[PDB]
């Protein structure tokens, strides 16, 4: 027999004394040492002492598991050991001072999901994805692509979006406090205002211009006029605009950075552009600098702290 120790976070450890006659999947469920599935192999004895993952599959493993990724999803564990096979053996170089994603599988709507990361402020309220979002700044990122995959329920290969990723990884950052007021103008209905917090405070479908949205962007009234929708007030450290794909001018100085995204649902890629003391264009492991950027923009993303519109 061996004593091993069994985990779902490698923060809390649980002693297990080991049959060798059986295998782990017998034992414990499906499982994984180092990342490997183990679950249809006999102990070892060189083994003994190691930690291995497995499945929450009682009330103690399942409470530290919410506890340290904020899921209950009993499937998580698995698909974030699946995806991270993969993720290992990406490459993340530094691109202009940011980690970014050397292309493999797909993967460009992630680097530019990553490069969006280390240019907004914002913090993750996992553990798990906070820990794996520091150490993939730092330019060790195969564990926080994989949650983000988990996360987003998404396999290495699949084809994703920007802003669907973006969506549901700020539903996992405290962006709790953040507040949009909007007003919309028909000269025959009158003037509607709406309140949004959190996710939906920082994020708008629609236009990719901030100053646009500040000064008012048409959008049809149930009674068959044309009404203003603009921007009360907005309390957040950023904003996202997206828009379906369409050819944009990018302009040095007026936004943080921007997602471009060429082809369909089937075959596709994104670039990445960040505004710095000129444009670069980001793609993968990929530099281009250029005064001057336009493309098939999707999403533009702002810095912001405060802002109170001055219409009347
Ligand atoms: C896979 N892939 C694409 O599919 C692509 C592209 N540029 C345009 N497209 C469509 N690049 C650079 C790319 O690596
Ligand atoms: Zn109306």
């Amino acid at each position: 027999t061996i004593k091993v120790f069994t985990t779902v976070d490698n923060i809390n450890l649980h002693t297990q004394v080991v049959d060798m006659s059986m295998t782990y999947g017998q034992q414990f469920g499906p499982t994984y040492l180092d990342g490997a599935d183990v679950t249809k192999i006999k102990p070892h004895n060189s083994h003994e002492g190691k930690t291995f993952y497995v499945l929450p599959n009682d009330d103690t493993l399942r409470v530290e598991a919410f506890e340290y990724y904020h899921t209950t999803d009993p499937s998580f564990l698995g698909r974030y050991m699946s995806a991270l096979n993969h993720t290992k053996k990406w490459k993340y170089p530094q691109v202009n001072g940011l980690t970014s994603i050397k292309w493999a599988d797909n993967n460009s709507y992630l680097a530019t999901a990553l490069l969006t990361l280390q240019q907004i402020e914002l913090k993750f309220n996992p553990p798990a994805l906070q820990d794996a979002y520091y150490r993939a700044r730092a330019g060790e990122a195969a564990n926080f692509c994989a949650l983000i995959l988990a996360y987003c329920n998404k396999t290495v290969g699949e084809l994703g979006d920007v802003r669907e990723t973006m969506s549901y990884l700020f539903q996992h950052a405290n962006l709790d406090s953040c507040k949009r007021v909007l007003n919309v103008v028909c000269k025959t209905c009158g003037q509607q205002q709406t309140t949004l917090k959190g996710v939906e405070a920082v994020m708008y479908m629609g236009t990719l211009s901030y100053e646009q949205f500040k000064k008012g962007v048409q959008i049809p009234c149930t009674c068959g006029k044309q009404a203003t929708k603009y921007l009360v007030q907005q309390e957040s450290p950023f904003v996202m605009m997206s828009a379906p794909p369409a050819q944009y001018e990018l302009k040095h100085g007026t936004f943080t950075c921007a997602s471009e995204y060429t082809g369909n649902y089937q075959c596709g890629h994104y670039k990445h552009i960040t505004s710095k003391e000129t444009l670069y264009c980001i793609d993968g492991a990929l530099l281009t600098k250029s005064s001057e950027y336009k493309g098939p923009i999707t999403d533009v993303f702002y810095k912001e702290n405060s802002y109170t519109t001055t219409i009347k």
